[PDB]
């Protein structure tokens, strides 16, 4: 007999998720999550995001204390959720997008999906578009963070 295995979480529409039992299991024992937080059968309860930030799921530890809240960092359980360096194909040539710069001042909500989506290509703007407001824009605006409105080589390879 094995350990339990690695659990995948299918969901139609949204990227899958993972749980390892191995990692988790270098600091519990199985009474810790089971049947209180998951049932031993395979007796499905899909949860939703909101659920866990009640408390339920994975939610009853990952709420920013007793581990990394569940509210954010979607691809530490969502692999396909990871975030990573973006390129754009513009008329002019090469723009980019660094998540991991701009993850050492904001959480994955203070853009997500108020200004962006989580896939990329989505809602395409113009310089224009973010001039007044929009995409970047709405914080490269020079008041808040550098604008968008010169110094092009800050974004653009051309
Ligand atoms: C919480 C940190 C866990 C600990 C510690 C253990 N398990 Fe676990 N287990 C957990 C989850 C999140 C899940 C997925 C549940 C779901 O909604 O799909 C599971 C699943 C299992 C299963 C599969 C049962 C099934 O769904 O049909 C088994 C058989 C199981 N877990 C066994 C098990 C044992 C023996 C543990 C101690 C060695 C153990 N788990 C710890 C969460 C956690
Ligand atoms: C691990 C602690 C997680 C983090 C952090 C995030 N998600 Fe997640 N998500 C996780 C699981 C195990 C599941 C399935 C639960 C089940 O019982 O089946 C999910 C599910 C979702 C869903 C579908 C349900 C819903 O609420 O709509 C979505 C849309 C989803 N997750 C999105 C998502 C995003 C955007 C996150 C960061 C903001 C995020 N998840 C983090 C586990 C974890
Ligand atoms: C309490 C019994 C927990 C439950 C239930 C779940 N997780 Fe967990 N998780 C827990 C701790 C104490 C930690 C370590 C501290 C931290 O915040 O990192 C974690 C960590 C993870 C990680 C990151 C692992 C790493 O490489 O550092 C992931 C990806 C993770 N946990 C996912 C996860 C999911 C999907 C759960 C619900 C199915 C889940 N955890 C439940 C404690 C507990
Ligand atoms: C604003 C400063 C951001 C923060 C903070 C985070 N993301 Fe992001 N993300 C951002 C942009 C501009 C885009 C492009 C959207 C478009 O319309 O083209 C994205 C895209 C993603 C995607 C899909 C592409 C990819 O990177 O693989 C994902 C999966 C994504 N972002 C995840 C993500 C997570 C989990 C974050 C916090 C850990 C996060 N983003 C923060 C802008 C910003
Ligand atoms: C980062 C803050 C940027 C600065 C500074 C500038 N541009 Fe940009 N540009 C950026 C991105 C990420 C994109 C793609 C956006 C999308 O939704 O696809 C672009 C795109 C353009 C385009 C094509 C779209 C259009 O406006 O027609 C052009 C022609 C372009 N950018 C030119 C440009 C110039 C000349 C700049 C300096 C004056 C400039 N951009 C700055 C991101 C950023
Ligand atoms: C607010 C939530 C932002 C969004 C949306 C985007 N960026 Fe950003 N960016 C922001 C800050 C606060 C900073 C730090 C510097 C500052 O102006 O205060 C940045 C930084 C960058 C950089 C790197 C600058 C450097 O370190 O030299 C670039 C090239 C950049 N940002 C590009 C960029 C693009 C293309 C975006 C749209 C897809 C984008 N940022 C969104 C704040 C915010």
């Amino acid at each position: 007999m094995t350990p339990p295995k690695t659990v995948n979480f299918k969901m139609k529409g949204v990227a899958d998720a993972a749980f390892s039992h191995e990692f988790h299991l270098g600091m519990y024992k199985c009474n810790e999550c089971h049947t209180k937080l998951f049932a031993y059968k395979a007796g499905a309860k899909r949860f939703t995001m909101a659920d866990m930030d009640k408390g339920k799921s994975c939610g009853a530890c990952h709420n920013g204390k007793d581990a990394f809240s569940s509210a954010s960092d979607c691809g530490k359980c969502h692999p396909g959720l990871k975030p990573a360096k973006l390129t754009y194909k513009t008329s002019v040539g090469e723009a980019y997008f660094d998540h991991d710069i701009h993850l050492s001042m904001f959480k994955c909500a203070d853009c997500h999906t108020k200004v962006f989506k989580y896939r990329k290509g989505s809602a395409p703007a113009t310089m224009a578009d973010m001039e007044k407001g929009k995409s970047c824009g709405v914080c490269h605006n020079g008041k808040d963070a550098f604008s968008v409105a010169d110094d092009c080589v800050k974004c653009h390879n051309m």
